């Protein structure tokens, strides 16, 4: 659905939009338009936040529609692999 | 069956085809037709991916047809032995 899916998503779905806003701010770089070290650190941090939110997003999808065969072990393994990469 | 088995296989069965495509690409070697060190490393990695996918493939076979007497402990022991070899 659309309204029911949005209601069940709670703030997990809005995490992607918030992270997009944060990425736009980092493109503006906030206080000063610079990059190096800490900039990459905070970018990696909010990417990890993106993946953490996506974990709950996909956890709700197979819980509110159908369990199917996702076996969330594999998706958390994939998320850890992406974080490592 | 054929259609039901394919539907229940999900992307685990297609992992073998994807790995075959990756092996063909490694035969083409992608950027440059060379080998050594990292080439063997990535080949071992995608072989491990093959075995990991086959684990779930065989896990679904005895779950959707009949449990029988496989005792998945022995098959994971065999897969670990093959990885070590
Ligand atoms: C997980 C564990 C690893 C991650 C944590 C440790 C690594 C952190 C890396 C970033 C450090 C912050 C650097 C900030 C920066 O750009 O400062 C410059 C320092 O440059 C430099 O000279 C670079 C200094 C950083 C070198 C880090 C070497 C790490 C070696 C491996 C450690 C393993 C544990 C400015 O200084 P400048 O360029 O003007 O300076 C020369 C004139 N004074
Ligand atoms: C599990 C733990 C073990 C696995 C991780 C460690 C081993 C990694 C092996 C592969 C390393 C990458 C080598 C890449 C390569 O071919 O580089 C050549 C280096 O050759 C060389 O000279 C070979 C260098 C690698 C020697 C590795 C010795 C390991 C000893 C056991 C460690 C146990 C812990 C090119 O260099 P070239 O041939 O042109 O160089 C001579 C002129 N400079």
């Amino acid at each position: 659905e659309l309204f029911t899916n949005n209601a069940l998503n709670l703030v997990i779905i809005f995490g992607s939009c918030a992270a997009l806003i944060l990425m736009s701010f980092w493109f503006r770089r906030g206080n000063r338009k610079r990059k190096g070290f800490l900039f990459h650190a905070v970018q990696f941090l909010i990417y990890t936040i993106i993946i953490s939110a996506v974990g709950s997003i996909i956890n709700y999808v197979i819980e509110n529609y159908k369990l199917k065969f996702i076996t969330p072990g594999v998706i958390d393994f994939i998320c850890t692999s992406l974080i490592a990469v």
